[PDB]
């Protein structure tokens, strides 16, 4: 209960304590004034005027006191909530970056950004101003009790006898509501994980036609969250129904008991009515604080998962400082019987006792088959996992003894398929070490041979690399990764196929630079080519995860081992949002009629009190008991009907809001899966930004469209009925009562114009924080391997500073507006007493009519606080609704959901390019293609040959129809590709990407994703697996086709996911194959087995090959050489 306030500082405790005592001082005033008011109620034309004027002095002073008490009440709670929400946001991201990679494999980490955004929003709604308004209502209730015990003590015990039942019911239903809040929250987090997985790899979802599959996977969780939110609303309104049932039933009991006392004259008329009126003010106030109770229960439910992640502790601690930092390390490295298994597949033994010995100054070279443990050996050097039954030594001393940061900073890796970050080129090379000068950057870039194209691009070292490097080619991204590793100047260099996507001349220059550089660093080389493996002093060969083969080139060539075999924004009206749920108009009708019939009843008690005071007059005393029994039956039946009407309005409004939220979330994701690749290449649209938008916009709409509308319709009916009753009984005073309406209206106008202005900047800056959070979570291998986690926490905090200041300004603006609203509501009483004195002494109205109007106005003074509490939600609801509708009304150029276009029945695999000129929209000044002419007949094989960065993957993107050419014609089988239906077009193609990526599902589903719109059978999956040469490994695994591949294929090796990408292409039986270096992480045996099945499958269809081999280019039918983006 106080774990929400576990992170409260001393200033936070001071703000919450002063806000608590000022809210206790603020609420207790209304009932306590009744003791001085109730002494003239039981009642020459000057003494009454003096009493009225004196009470006007009291009320004006009370209003002045309320002006500063309500200000401090709101402002200090909102300042404290802003400060501790800032530090919870910092500590949760620090706790995510602290954990080790064994935690990132066995847990769900695409769920964390959605969990972050939506839970911190729920906690900010929960621990803020709602708690202060709750204390205000509690102080009002107990001040009514104090007034009751001063005036008449036998009346207040009968009503105090029910308050533990109200506390019991509120605690029970708040505990149930916190449980359902956690259950609903988990479902929305699963849906956000589906969306963030689908938007991260968007090129494969577009190219394989998987929009409907991802949309159905999203809607499967939206339906569960809907069905939890409905019964959440059921419990949340059984609570208020039981509360008001107890209120009116106990008031019936107390009124029947007070009947006998007033008739037997033990009390007078004045002592009973003050007790009744003060207790009804308090009892209505505690009932209105029930939404604040529900909001606190929701925050308590959200905090469960966030606090645990902070509590969890890693065995390999990244931030700790408890290890040796020796001054001089010669690069000796040695294994001693290393046994290892990954924690996600624990029962598959991988290293079975390895004995490697690397001397300081020489390099080794790891050869072997695919899937034997080479990059596992590389991952155990930098201590990402601990081995099960072994030890790894550097210069005689164990790696478990070193400081983890010092180890990971003295060694420098190159990953297999390297991943850049979504910042500039010089920023990636600065992420390399951390404090680099430009001399170091330019020398390392020349040493990695990346200098010519960086000089060639405009804004040379400032070109924004796309998300994961997607705005660069495959041989430019890898040279930037080589330069990134070289700026560190490591003592131990790890090269895991660093030249896998470079052509032969650049491989020669890179290997000459790396060979010239070595003086005192050890190097581990995993070689793509076995022609440069001969320049190694030691060669290690893996056979079932051990070393059976070690020595020099001729030493292992005369040995007959494994190496021998290898060598041989427009605003939107809110009725436009409520135009979407036209279908449940009976829900809004029943909710609005019950809200009117519930809000009207609070001011009607003045007329009931007038009839009570008139019915206790001089009589025969046998009739007044029989009339007062009729009044008590009326209060009992009013209690039963109030139970039914409160339940109906709340449940009815809540169900309609859940339906609208489900429709808005699915419409937003369906309309986000629709835009073309230029919308995703826009630098504002990262997947972190796009996954914060789906969690913010519909949630901000739901927060103002839920049961809050039922409560505000109730409060507006309350304020209306007060004015109507006032006009009937005295029309002269009611004009002054309505005279404040211009001032409260202008204050509402000014706070709406300021809260709509700062919610804009809040929404603008939370996406820029969520971008950093998502890239640092989803590239956690490279983050941990480079030790830039301190820098990413620093960046997240300095992007998180902004909404703190926005919360400060929101606190002051909303506090001033709530303050002057409550003060100008309490000055109306002083104006009413003075002007009513004037009217009574001139003879217009009467004293009981002045009492009647005053009594009717007190309940509206209750309702204004909740209307002002609703007012800061409507601004962010309007803003997020404008953003949702501009997303819904955006229409792309290449429309993926269109049903019109030519859909020919028979397709001959003929393609033709007639002088295609194309520039990318992000860098639209550089020419990529400069008029491209190539024609491929049926059954031919086009081979694309060129240097690195010539436009070989651009033609695959143009044939896949992501992009439109500027001036040129892409035509297929005679007819132009713009005329064809784009889903038909993308279904006729079969594509293997350059660095392929998978999904976080099973191998059977990743292979069956290759052809949608039909249930692909298990026999077809097994046949494509046998053709792609993966079925021996799949049969070896303990789960055969149900081993869950990790996020983007990280729980497999390079060759295995290359091979599942080839099977995913080949399962659809395409008409044309697009193979963009389809065999680049495979060895010679696997590549020659794959190529035979590809050759027997290519009989009768066309294919386009982009492969850097002399074996697959030479047997091709056409050979195309690129120079300056043209064909030669
Ligand atoms: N994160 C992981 N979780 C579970 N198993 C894994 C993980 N990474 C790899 N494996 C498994 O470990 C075995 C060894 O794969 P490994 O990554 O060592 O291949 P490799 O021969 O080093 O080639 P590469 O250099 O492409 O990684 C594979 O069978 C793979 O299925
Ligand atoms: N999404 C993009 N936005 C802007 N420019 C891009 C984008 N993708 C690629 N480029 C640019 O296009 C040029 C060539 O792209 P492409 O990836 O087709 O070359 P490539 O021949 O595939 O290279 P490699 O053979 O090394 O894989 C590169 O200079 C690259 O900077
Ligand atoms: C008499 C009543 C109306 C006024 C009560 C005075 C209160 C509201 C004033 C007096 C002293 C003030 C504190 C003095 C010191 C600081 C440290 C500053 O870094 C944060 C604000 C904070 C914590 C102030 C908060 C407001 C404060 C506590
Ligand atoms: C700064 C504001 C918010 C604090 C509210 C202060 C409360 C506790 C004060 C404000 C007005 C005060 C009342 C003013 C008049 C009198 C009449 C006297 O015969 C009995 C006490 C009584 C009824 C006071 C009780 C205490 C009181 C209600
Ligand atoms: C009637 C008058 C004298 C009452 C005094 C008003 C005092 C209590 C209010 C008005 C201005 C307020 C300060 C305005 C600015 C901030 C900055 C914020 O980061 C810390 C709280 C702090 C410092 C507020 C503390 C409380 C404060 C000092
Ligand atoms: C929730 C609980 C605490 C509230 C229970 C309230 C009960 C005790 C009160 C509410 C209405 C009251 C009844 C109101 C009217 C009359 C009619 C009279 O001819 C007999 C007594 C009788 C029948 C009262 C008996 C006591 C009574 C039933
Ligand atoms: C729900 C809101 C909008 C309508 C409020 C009207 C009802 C609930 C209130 C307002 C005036 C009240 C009436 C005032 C006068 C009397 C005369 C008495 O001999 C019987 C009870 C009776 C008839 C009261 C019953 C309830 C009553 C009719
Ligand atoms: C008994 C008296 C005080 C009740 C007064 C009712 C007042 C508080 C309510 C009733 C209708 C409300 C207005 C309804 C419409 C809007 C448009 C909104 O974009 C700005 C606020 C504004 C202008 C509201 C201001 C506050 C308002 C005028
Ligand atoms: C809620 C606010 C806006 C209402 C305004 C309150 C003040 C300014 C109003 C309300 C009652 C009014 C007073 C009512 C009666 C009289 C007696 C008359 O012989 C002189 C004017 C005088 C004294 C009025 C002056 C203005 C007055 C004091
Ligand atoms: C603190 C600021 C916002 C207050 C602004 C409103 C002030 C100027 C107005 C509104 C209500 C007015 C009070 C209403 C009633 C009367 C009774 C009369 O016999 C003496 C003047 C007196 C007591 C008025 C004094 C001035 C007053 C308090
Ligand atoms: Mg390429």
């Amino acid at each position: 209960v106080l774990t929400l306030f576990r992170y409260s500082d001393w200033q936070d405790k001071l703000f919450m304590s002063l806000g608590t005592i000022m809210a206790i001082a603020h609420g207790s005033g209304l009932p306590l004034m009744m003791i001085v008011f109730g002494e003239m109620t039981d009642k020459p034309g000057k003494i009454l005027e003096e009493e009225m004027t004196r009470y006007a002095y009291y009320y004006s002073g009370l209003g002045a006191g309320v002006l500063v008490a309500a200000y401090i009440q709101v402002s200090f709670w909102t300042l404290a909530a802003g400060r501790q929400i800032r530090k919870i946001r910092q500590k949760f991201f620090h706790a995510i970056l602290r954990q080790e990679i064994g935690w990132f494999d066995i847990n769900d980490t695409t769920e964390l950004n959605t969990r972050l955004t939506d839970d911190i929003s729920k906690i900010s709604e929960g621990i803020g101003d709602k708690v202060g308004m709750f204390f205000q209502a509690v102080a009002t209730f107990f001040a009514g009790f104090i007034v009751g015990f001063i005036r008449g003590w036998k009346l207040t015990l009968v009503i105090m006898a029910i308050s533990p039942i109200l506390g019991l019911s509120a605690a029970v239903w708040a505990k149930i509501l916190s449980a359902f809040s956690d259950k609903e929250l988990a479902a929305y987090a699963k849906a956000g994980a589906v969306a963030e997985e689908a938007l991260g790899a968007i090129r494969t979802v577009i190219a394989f036609g998987g929009q409907n599959k991802e949309l159905e996977r999203y809607q499967k969780h939206l339906e569960n969250a809907k069905e939890i939110g409905i019964k959440k609303a059921i419990s949340a309104n059984i609570s208020m129904g039981i509360a008001f049932l107890l209120i009116y039933a106990s008031y019936a009991l107390a009124f029947w008991y007070g009947s006998t006392l007033v008739i037997s004259k033990e009390y007078t008329i004045g002592n009973a009515m003050t007790v009744f009126f003060s207790i009804l003010i308090g009892a209505f106030s505690v009932g209105q604080a029930a939404p604040c109770i529900d909001a606190f229960a929701n925050a308590r439910g959200a905090a469960y998962v966030i606090f645990d992640i902070i509590d969890n502790n890693p065995k390999i601690d990244s931030f700790s400082e408890r290890g040796h930092k020796p001054d001089s390390i010669k690069g000796n490295l040695e294994f001693n019987d290393v046994h290892f298994s990954y924690p996600s597949r624990a029962n598959v033994k991988i290293l079975k006792g390895l004995n490697l010995k690397v001397q300081s100054g020489q390099t080794v070279a790891l050869v072997g088959s695919s899937g034997c443990g080479k990059s596992t050996t590389v991952q155990l050097i930098q201590r990402l996992y601990d081995p099960d039954e072994g030890t790894i030594n550097i210069d005689g001393q164990d790696i478990r003894n070193f400081n983890v940061n010092y180890l990971r900073e003295i060694i420098g890796v190159v990953s297999q398929e390297p991943v850049l970050f979504s910042t500039t080129i010089a920023e990636n090379i600065c992420y390399g070490r951390g404090n680099v000068t430009m001399d170091e950057i330019k020398k390392a870039v020349k040493e990695a041979n990346a200098y010519e194209f960086i000089m060639k691009l405009p804004q040379k070292f400032d070109t924004l690399v796309g998300e994961r490097g997607a705005q660069l080619s495959g041989g430019q991204k890898q040279r930037i990764a080589i330069a990134r590793a070289l700026v560190r100047n490591p003592k131990i260099l790890l090269l895991d196929q660093a030249t896998s996507a470079l052509d032969t001349e650049s491989e020669a220059e890179v290997q000459a630079a790396l060979d010239k550089a070595r003086e005192g660093r050890t190097t581990i080389v995993i070689a793509h080519r076995l022609s440069t493996v001969r320049n190694a002093d030691v060669i290690a060969g893996f056979e079932d995860g051990v070393i059976v083969e070690q020595g020099s080139h001729s030493e292992l060539m005369k040995k007959e081992g494994v190496y021998f075999k290898l060598v041989n924004v427009p605003p939107v009206s809110f009725l436009k949002v409520l135009k979407l749920n036209k279908t449940e108009w009976p829900y809004f009708v029943v909710g609005t009629v019950c809200a009117i019939a519930n809000g009207g009843l609070q001011p009607a008690f003045s007329v009931i009190f007038s009839e009570i005071i008139a019915i206790f007059g001089p009589g025969d005393d046998a009739v007044k008991q029989q009339k007062c029994n009729i009044f008590s039956l009326i209060f009992l039946f009013l209690g039963i009907i109030s139970f039914f009407t409160f339940f109906l309005q709340g449940f009815t409004f809540g169900k309609a809001g859940e339906i609208l939220t489900r429709r808005l979330r699915s419409m937003a994701f369906k309309a986000m899966l629709r835009q073309d690749m230029s919308w995703f290449d826009d630098h504002k649209n990262s997947t972190g930004a796009l996954s914060t938008r789906l969690a913010t916009d519909a949630a901000q709409v739901q927060g103002a469209t839920g049961t809050r509308l039922a409560l505000i319709a109730q409060n507006i009916a309350n304020l209306g009925t007060g004015i109507i009753i006032s006009f009937i009984y005295g029309w002269q005073l009611t004009l002054l009562l309505l005279a404040v309406v211009p001032i409260i209206a202008v204050s509402g106008i000014v706070e709406m114009k300021l809260l709509a202005g700062n919610a804009k900047r809040d929404k603008k800056e939370l996406e820029a924080a969520g971008k950093i959070a998502t890239e640092a979570i989803e590239n956690i291998r490279t983050v941990v391997s480079l030790t830039q986690e301190r820098k990413f926490e620093s960046m997240y905090v300095e992007k998180l500073y902004g909404p703190y200041r926005n919360s400060v300004q929101k606190a002051h603006i909303y506090g001033i507006t709530f303050s002057i609203s409550q003060a100008f509501m309490y000055f109306s009483y002083a104006g009413c007493f003075r002007f009513g004195a004037y009217l009574i002494v001139n003879g217009h109205m009467r004293f009981r009519d002045v009492i009647l109007v005053f009594s009717a106005i007190v309940f509206g003074a209750v309702a204004l606080g909740h209307a002002s509490s609703f007012a800061p939600d409507y601004a962010k609801a309007k803003l997020s609704a404008a953003h949702l509708f501009m997303l819904f009304e955006r229409q792309p150029l290449i429309d993926s959901y269109s049903e019109e276009g030519l859909k020919p029945d028979k397709f001959e695999g003929n393609i033709t390019f007639n002088e295609v000129v194309f520039n990318y929209p992000t860098r639209a000044n550089v020419p990529v293609l400069q008029g491209l002419s190539l024609e491929v007949k049926k059954g031919q094989t086009l081979a694309l040959v060129g240097s690195s960065g010539c436009g070989k993957s651009t033609v695959v993107q143009l044939l896949e129809r992501f992009y439109d050419p500027l001036a040129g014609t892409v035509l297929l089988d005679g007819q132009e590709a713009k005329k064809l239906n784009v889903q038909w077009l993308r279904a006729q193609l079969g594509i293997v990407s350059q660095e392929p990526i998978l999904f976080d599902c099973s191998i059977a589903e990743n292979i069956a994703y290759g052809d949608n719109s039909r249930v692909v059978s298990q026999d077809e999956i097994v046949s494509a697996a046998k053709a792609a040469n993966i079925h021996p490994f799949i049969e070896t695994l303990p789960h055969k086709y149900e081993t869950r591949v990790g996020d983007k294929g990280t729980q497999l090796s390079g060759g295995q996911k290359q091979r599942i990408a080839i099977a995913r292409a080949l399962i659809r039986q395409p008409q044309i194959l697009l193979l963009d270096q389809a065999t680049s992480a495979l060895d010679t045996e696997s590549e020659k087995v794959v190529q035979e099945a590809l050759d027997k499958a290519r009989e009768g269809r066309t294919c386009i090959v982009i492969a850097h081999r002399l074996s697959t280019i030479q047997n091709a039918d056409l050979i195309v050489v690129f120079q300056n983006g043209r064909v030669k």
